[PDB]
């Protein structure tokens, strides 16, 4: 048997993250004062008698200095007071950050508060061209749009070509924040990647920031980033000790890049447990995937396929040594699961998450036997399988598994493929699918979904391309649609799905391939994530 000469970039960190032992005096110093900060700041936000803008401006910057994980009671008390308030006499820097703090938190905020600042065409009208903070928070506003929301078609166009033309003149950090904002806009960003932008590069900058709100956010973000070596070391270690490194030699060895899409999903400190989890199924999954694509037979895929489905460790018999490695641990891996949500009595909810990598593993199989057989479906069914292998379905499952609040009744919500989550699915296939065309065609792929939609519609690569973009548009409104009041669940398990979602712009930002190639797009938010500190 000829197996395929192995292609997949080593590791770029080595051991760097393997030992990272917390300074327990720094640490705790640390988490002394910022109890003191975090009442301050408490006492800044229920403070009476503030404007309007004055409110929106101080949440809109707790939220960016990524703290606003501290207050979620306080701010949404005052944003439903807002919302109920109903104001309306506002020029449009403020009028766009209320509507778009709003919609962010599930407040359902009319798009007529907009309909004074454009014309009778519902063009924005030109003569707001000059205003830099009105047209930076309409910017960043354009993006939160729902299917309901055509009022605001010109927005993005509108506020995207004047900020173009204004920020060459701009004073700083101003310039530094427009020009940022245009290649990444904040509601499409990975949280944690946007608040070491903010705090480092913009607000320590600001002649007008204040003192107590950014050595908070200094700190908060220094102390939780010693929680994530400390994860990061944890799952570095256990996957050390699995050596697929050694004994899968054909598969991607990057764990690292897995810890950084569990951290994109959740950062706050509660949700230690799920992250760690989270990246366990991220590597795992990821051997499988490298075993369809790049090693396995036919005859083999299909046999683990099989073994995957009947799901007992009485079935290692019917695989290839080599296959016999990931199919124990996976097995195991789920066990352990069982085993660290026992005391809490949550184990039977492992079961979700299993039946889900059943589901991936079958449309892997799908995609192999396609490749094999030259098939290029129509679109319909090209998605009816390709969906699933994004991972997507069965990465929003498992991140609820370390969640402690998350009920059987989530799980049966989040098993019926409701919007929100086809719509993160559809995001991560369709932008993947753009961003891999081209590899993918030169290796003989004819199943991939650019060649689908163009063999199925009759249109070029471009058209096809275009289309997928539509879709992923299509997409984010549906998202943000699934975040308003009442939402079918609690919010908690909502902004999982909306974080992977954030994921797919983050790693394939400008149409890079960011999935095969971490050097690209990955690394640096690694080591402004996970190695560098923020100076004080
Ligand atoms: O190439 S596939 O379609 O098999 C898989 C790919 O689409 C998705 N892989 C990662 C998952 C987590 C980070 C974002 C993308
Ligand atoms: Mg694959
Ligand atoms: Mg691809």
């Amino acid at each position: 048997i000829v197996r395929p000469v192995a292609d997949f970039s080593p590791s770029l960190w080595g051991d760097q993250f393997l030992s990272f032992s917390i300074k327990n005096q720094v640490a705790e110093k640390y988490a002394k004062e910022i109890e003191a900060l975090k009442e301050q700041t408490r006492n800044m936000l229920l403070a009476t008698g503030m404007k309007l803008a004055d409110t929106l401006n101080l949440i809109d910057t707790i939220e960016r200095l990524g703290i606003s994980y501290h207050f979620e009671k306080e701010i949404d008390d005052i944003l439903d007071q807002i919302y109920n308030q109903n104001s309306n006499c506002n020029d449009l820097c403020t009028s766009a950050l209320q509507f778009r703090l709003l919609r962010q938190h599930g407040f359902n905020i009319s798009p007529e508060i907009f309909s004074k600042f454009q014309d009778e065409n519902g063009k924005f009208k030109e003569s707001l061209a000059s205003d830099v903070l009105g047209l930076l928070n309409l910017y960043e506003a354009s993006h939160v749009r729902t299917h309901a929301d055509d009022i605001l078609e010109d927005a993005l166009a509108f506020s995207t070509i004047h900020l173009e033309s204004a920020a060459p003149h701009l004073k700083s950090p101003l310039r530094e924040q427009v020009t940022h904002a245009l290649e990444q806009c904040l509601h499409k960003g990975v949280p944690r990647v946007e608040t070491r932008f903010f705090i480092s590069s913009i607000y320590d900058k600001e002649q007008s920031k204040n003192n107590v709100l950014l050595r908070f956010a200094k700190l908060d973000f220094n102390l939780l980033q010693m929680l994530h070596k400390q994860e990061l070391a944890q799952v570095s270690r256990w996957w050390k000790d699995l050596d697929f490194v050694t004994t899968l030699p054909y598969a991607r060895d990057r764990v690292v890049e897995c810890y950084f899409w569990a951290l994109g999903v959740y950062f706050e400190p509660q949700y230690s447990q799920a992250r760690v989890m989270l990246v366990k199924t991220i590597s795992m999954i990821s051997i499988v995937d490298d075993t369809f694509d790049a090693y396995g037979t036919v005859k083999e895929l299909e046999a683990y396929t099989d073994a995957i489905q009947r799901w007992d460790i009485n079935e290692i018999d019917r695989l290839p040594d080599y296959m016999k490695i990931s199919y124990k641990a996976i097995l195991d891996l789920y066990k352990d699961y069982e085993k660290e949500l026992s005391s809490a009595g949550r184990s039977h909810i492992v079961c979700h998450a299993i039946e889900r990598m059943k589901e991936v593993v079958r449309n892997y199989n799908v995609e192999s036997t396609w490749f094999i057989e030259g098939y290029t479906p129509p679109v319909s069914e090209y998605l009816s399988n390709a969906l699933a292998t994004t991972t997507y379905y069965y990465l929003a499952t498992t991140s609820y598994l370390g969640m402690k609040s998350a009920t059987e009744q989530d799980f049966e919500w989040l098993s019926k493929n409701p919007k929100i989550l086809e719509a993160s699915v559809i995001i991560c296939r369709v932008i993947d699918d753009t961003a891999t065309y081209e590899v993918e065609k030169s290796r003989g792929q004819i199943a991939t979904g650019i060649e689908c939609c163009m063999r199925d519609y009759g249109i070029s690569t471009k058209e096809a391309m275009a289309k997928f973009q539509n879709m992923a548009e299509t997409a984010w409104k549906d998202i943000n649609e699934g975040l308003l009041r009442p939402t079918p669940v609690s919010t908690e398990f909502l902004t999982p799905i909306l974080n992977l979602a954030r994921i797919v712009e983050v790693t394939y930002i400008h149409n890079l391939d960011g999935y095969t190639h971490p050097e690209k797009v990955l690394k640096p938010h690694i080591i402004n994530l996970l190695v560098d500190s923020i100076k004080i």
